[PDB]
């Protein structure tokens, strides 16, 4: 019968799947293409930029009872010259830096607050501008 | 519809996060850990067993008139002698080198089938062989020592 661990079994074939395709060039589905190229635009990001990008997650000293507003700001600096794919790859991989950092410290509760924090400023900030300049679609294009 | 936006952004920012604890050995979530030891597992089989893997993948190319019964006997062969995590890899590797190749061979469409005929053959038969050696958290611990 169909239970609780088809639903997971069958969430585990999608990732597996998507992982192989991805490993070959090819997408599972136009997500996963992007989720793809985001992850690569990332490390590339993190590699290039190696060292400025250290100075920036140095500006942000997270704590427990660290709100979103000092992380809007940190960000907002990120954008002051305005929007563009690549800065969009800096927020994310600077997300990804206050995550591991804040696993490294013993402070894992701090992972889903920056996951949530993230999520706001996206649909906050960045959306219209996305939207305008032809969605996570064209960042595909352009990155590949 | 109205919370679109909020998944889809949602599911990104988990992706990314998920994908950056994992490269420093951590993990978003113990479905995240299972998936990532999954994933490396797969690559290691496929590493280990090129040659065994070659002759397996040769017994079944997927058309648009494959049914079902041809996926499910070629994979009832891996496990005749029983199932083990190595065995549950080596299915996960097979269906994936399908889906590789349906792609390969311009019939994107099969892979989206080819997922649903894992899904049916983990539900019809493997379900109580995991359950009894421990679930996919038991994997996990085997897999990372
Ligand atoms: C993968 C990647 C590679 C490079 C960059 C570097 N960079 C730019 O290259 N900026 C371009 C404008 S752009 O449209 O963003 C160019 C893109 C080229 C391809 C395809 C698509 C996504 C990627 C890769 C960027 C467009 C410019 O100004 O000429 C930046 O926008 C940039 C962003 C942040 C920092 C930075 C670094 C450390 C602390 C704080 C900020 C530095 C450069 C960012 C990502
Ligand atoms: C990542 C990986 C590495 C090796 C294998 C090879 N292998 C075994 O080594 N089998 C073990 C028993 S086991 O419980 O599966 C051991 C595991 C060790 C770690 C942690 C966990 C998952 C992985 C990796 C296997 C348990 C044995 O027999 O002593 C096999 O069971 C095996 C399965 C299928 C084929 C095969 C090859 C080509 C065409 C068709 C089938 C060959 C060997 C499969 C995966």
């Amino acid at each position: 019968p169909l239970g609780s661990m088809s639903q997971s079994n069958r969430e585990l074939v999608v990732d597996f799947l998507s992982y192989k395709l991805s490993q070959k060039g090819y997408s599972w589905s136009q997500m996963a293409a992007v989720k793809q190229a985001l992850r690569e635009a990332g490390d590339e990001f993190e590699l290039r930029y190696r060292r400025a990008f250290s100075d920036l997650t140095s500006q942000l000293h997270i704590t427990p009872g660290t709100a979103y507003q000092s992380f809007e700001q940190v960000v907002n600096e990120l954008f002051r010259d305005g929007v563009n794919w690549g800065r969009i790859v800096a927020f994310f991989s600077f997300g990804g830096a206050l995550c591991v950092e804040s696993v490294d410290k013993e402070m894992q509760v701090l992972v889903s607050r920056i996951a949530a924090w993230m999520a706001t400023y996206l649909n906050d900030h960045l959306e219209p501008w996305i939207q305008e300049n032809g969605g996570w679609d064209t960042f595909v294009e352009l990155y590949g």
